[PDB]
């Protein structure tokens, strides 16, 4: 399992959790020197566990699909959660059984979808520590549409940061005092799979990508990825999901 405490919370106990996150996912190979996602985990051993504690010590668990850092569902003290999706639906029947009982959400895990029950885009949705804190507190009790926007914070702090080294350094720059992300920080998001894609491919052709990646940039700025030697590749990347779930 892993922990993440938002009381005492700095740039430093956060950067120690994403680094504890990255290392509790499970792989077998590295591809260009980064850890490489298994194809898939049978039973139990496909969910990581992450105790996140609220400013005030109130927890929630939250089950983590390790092939792919998919957030499953959560447990907030008596009652589970999960998305309406069926990856979610088989993962209840390995996690947090022992609920006294079991909601299901009105809506699967992806961000559109997410973002249509938030009511608005995550553009326009803080994110940060002080973010993270009221994420916790919402999910603690059950309201599906205050619920959506704190799980679009909750998945960007935890599993996106774990995917890519800049978003980790935009949260902690973020210790403090929320802002939205960055256009950057929503286009790694974006790319993840087909960064993921263009990595393994480029592993039979000398290091060059067979389609090109559009990013957006730090500075605002529209920009080609094409092959390994991209700051990208070689910097910021932590993980990649295994082309045969793509
Ligand atoms: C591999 O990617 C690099 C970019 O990371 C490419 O080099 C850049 O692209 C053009 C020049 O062709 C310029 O806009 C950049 O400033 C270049 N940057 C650097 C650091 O060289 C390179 O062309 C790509 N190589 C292949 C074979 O696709
Ligand atoms: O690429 C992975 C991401 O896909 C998004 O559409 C989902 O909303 C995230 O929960 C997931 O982590």
């Amino acid at each position: 399992d892993v922990s993440f405490r938002l009381s005492g919370a700095d740039p430093s106990s956060y950067g120690m959790f994403i680094k504890d996150l990255r290392n509790a996912l499970p792989h077998t190979e590295k591809v260009y020197n980064i850890p490489l996602l298994l194809p898939s985990v049978s039973g139990a051993g496909r969910y990581l566990l992450m105790h996140l504690f609220n400013y005030d010590g109130n927890t929630i668990t939250v089950a983590v699909d390790v092939t792919n850092v998919y957030i499953m569902g959560y447990l907030a003290l008596t009652t589970s959660y999960f998305f309406n999706e069926p990856a979610a639906d088989l993962a209840s029947q390995y996690v947090f059984r022992s609920a006294r009982r079991k909601i299901t959400l009105p809506y699967s895990g992806n961000y559109e979808r997410l973002q249509i029950a938030a009511g608005k885009p995550r553009e326009k949705i803080p994110i940060g520590l002080p973010a993270l804190d009221t994420a916790i507190s919402t999910l603690l009790h059950y309201d599906s549409t205050a619920a959506a926007g704190a799980l679009l914070v909750l998945i960007q702090t935890t599993a996106e940061a774990a995917r890519f080294k800049y978003i980790e350094q935009q949260i902690q720059e973020r210790a403090y005092r929320d802002e939205v992300p960055s256009s950057a920080t929503i286009s790694l998001e974006n790319s993840w799979s087909g960064l993921s894609k263009q990595i393994q491919l480029a592993q039979g052709n000398n290091g060059v990508f067979r389609t090109p990646t559009v990013l957006v940039d730090s500075k605002g700025n529209r920009v080609q990825i094409t092959n390994v030697t991209s700051n990208v590749v070689t910097s910021n990347i932590q993980l990649l999901l295994n082309t045969k779930n793509i």
